[PDB]
């Protein structure tokens, strides 16, 4: 999708460039937007591909943009126009002061005790879904670990049936990352009347599952309704059942091919908080689609009270401005700087469950695997867009390298 240059953008700043095809589909998404940010480039750009958008390439604006909520709006953050003209979501699309009402539901609808009964359960799927792989000498981890683990606890914390996990996943794939003829208000149609049986049920019958929690707690003096569930919902199962799968599987990507970091995880398991939040700094693949509220002065262009701007957070990871090793990655630098978790204007409800299953996952496969590397003869082929994948992880081992646990 091209389109031709709006003569009121002045032609310097303007970059070749695509959200789903960046410089290269050989590398990770980090180093494939990584063009971006040489040192002639503007900190922000106007690329003609998927019919036009303006991308910031510097974590300075981007983390400038994040701070003030009256300025700029998370209020859809998914840019082409396909999610732009479906998405609409709670607590994110909906208007503050009661807006933080569905913010605190939220935030025990994600709510550990529900699951804290069922650690040793989830360590023991951890364990469940390795085992079937050890002896093997192989594996392929988007669907061998990534995809069964994190959705698998998701599906406990909601009550959900595991037999519904290729539905869900298809969904929250089509809509992060598009190729069929389902449109995003059709995934969006699609989840809604899945949900509604659900939640009408807890409705009656409630039990201990977050679905029973979104289908009733009690916000501004009145219960949540099944409408508000679904579009809640919507929203937290791209959470649960994508940003996490997908950051596994880089964070795997990266160990294989790195003999060193694998020691550098059990000579200090205890460290493993550092190294997260550096892995979530060193591949940090969203980009979000920030709304103007009023106007925007920059280079002699103006923004307008609805117009809108993408912010490559794989660029806020990278931004030497802000963050003090960019591509380099050792795990023992203090806290990130960046925004790939919020900062003033909205902020994330969920990375405590993906940062978890990652400093679990962190532990649970090295204990048992702790040498690695990507099957001979593959190639790996990243899948960048609004929110980022990977089209497959195929890894090989000596399996006598590996013990019991
Ligand atoms: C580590 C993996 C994940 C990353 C990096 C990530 C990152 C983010 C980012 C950057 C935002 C936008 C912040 C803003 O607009 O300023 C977002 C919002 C959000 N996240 Fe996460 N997230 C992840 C995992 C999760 C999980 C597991 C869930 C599911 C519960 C989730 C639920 C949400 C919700 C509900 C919002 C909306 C927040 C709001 O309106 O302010 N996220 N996330
Ligand atoms: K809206």
């Amino acid at each position: 999708n091209l389109a031709p240059l709006p003569p009121h953008v002045p032609e310097h700043l303007v970059f070749d460039f695509d959200m789903y095809n960046p410089s290269n589909l050989s590398a990770g998404v980090q180093e494939a937007w990584a063009v971006l940010q040489e040192s002639n480039v503007p900190d922000l750009v106007w690329t003609r591909c998927n019919g036009g958008h303006w991308i910031a390439t510097r974590g300075q604006l981007i983390r400038e943009a994040y701070e003030d909520y009256r300025h700029f709006s998370s209020e859809c953050p998914f840019i082409p126009r396909e999610a732009g003209e479906a998405y609409d979501f709670i607590p994110t699309s909906m208007d503050p002061p009661e807006q933080r009402q569905f913010r605190a539901l939220a935030n025990q609808v994600v709510g550990m005790p529900v699951v804290d009964k069922l650690e040793n359960r989830i360590q023991e799927l951890a364990c469940s879904l390795i085992e079937s792989l050890r002896p093997q000498g192989q594996c392929n981890f988007t669907e061998d670990y990534a995809e069964p683990f994190p959705i698998r606890i998701f599906m406990l914390l909601a009550g959900l049936p595991e037999e519904d996990i290729p539905h869900l996943k298809y969904l929250t794939d089509q809509m992060t990352r598009p190729d069929g003829s389902m449109t995003f208000a059709e995934a969006k149609e699609a989840l809604y009347d899945y949900l509604i049986p659900i939640i009408e049920q807890r409705r009656q019958k409630p039990g201990t599952d977050a679905i029973s929690i979104v289908a009733n707690g009690q916000v501004n003096g009145r219960p949540i309704t099944s409408d508000e569930a679904k579009r809640m919902c919507g929203l937290l199962l791209v959470g649960g059942l994508d940003t996490v799968v997908n950051f596994l599987s880089f964070s795997m990507e990266f160990l294989a091919k790195s003999p060193e970091h694998r020691q550098e995880l059990i000579e200090r398991p205890e460290r493993i908080p550092a190294a997260c939040e550096e892995l979530l700094r060193r591949f940090s693949l969203v980009a979000d689609g920030r709304i103007l509220t009023s106007d925007y002065e920059f280079h002699g262009v103006q923004l307008k009270k609805g117009d809108q701007i993408l912010l490559p957070q794989m660029l806020s990871g990278l931004d030497e401005r802000e963050n003090a090793c960019p591509m380099h990655v050792d795990f023992s630098r203090q806290k990130v700087s960046h925004t790939t978790f919020g900062h003033g204007s909205h902020l994330c409800l969920g990375q405590h469950l993906a940062r978890r299953e990652i400093i679990v996952t962190l532990k649970e496969w090295l204990t048992r695997i702790p040498d690695f590397s990507i099957a001979p003869g593959a190639q790996i082929q990243h899948k960048s867009g609004i929110v980022s994948g990977v089209q497959a992880l195929p890894l090989v081992w000596d399996p006598a390298t590996t013990k019991a646990v």
